[PDB]
């Protein structure tokens, strides 16, 4: 939702806020709705975004919000320690993907300035091929998969 302060925009969001403290008592049905989210989405994950972030990429530089808000993405998925859901696979792809992913693609985060150009598929596509190969399927007992 976008909507904003008006006269309207207020007793509707004011609607909303009751409705949203109604249901899921105790945030169990949004941990049901991140443990899958979490684990379940494999190595093709970062294809998704990336070549969502190359979509943005040709926009102006004042799409740093919505460059920072897909990075956040990712950045809860992977690099967060002891991120949600504690994924097999995922913590594998996180262990493989920390100092690396500090040298080139985020910069510890710092990376947001670097929108005028995006030639950054080279990166994308070599991690992305690297993962490809020698890739693990989701472990056939789901026990790696604590959750």
């Amino acid at each position: 939702y976008s909507f904003k302060d008006t006269s309207t925009g207020h007793k509707n969001k004011e609607f909303v806020a009751r409705i949203k403290s109604k249901l899921d008592q105790g945030g169990v049905i949004q941990d049901f709705i991140n443990a899958l989210d979490q684990l379940s989405n494999p190595e093709l994950l970062f294809k998704d975004w990336s070549n969502d972030v190359r979509a943005e990429l040709a926009k102006t530089p004042v799409n740093k919000k919505n460059i920072e808000k897909m990075y956040e993405r990712m950045y809860a998925a992977l690099g967060d320690p002891k991120a949600p859901g504690l994924g097999a696979f995922r913590r594998k792809f996180i262990q493989t993907f920390g100092k690396e992913f500090d040298k080139h693609f985020g910069k510890g985060g710092s990376k947001l300035l670097r929108m005028k150009l995006s030639d950054f598929n080279d990166i994308t596509n070599m991690l992305l091929l690297k993962m490809n190969k020698d890739s693990k399927p989701p472990g056939n007992l789901k026990e790696c998969s604590p959750w």
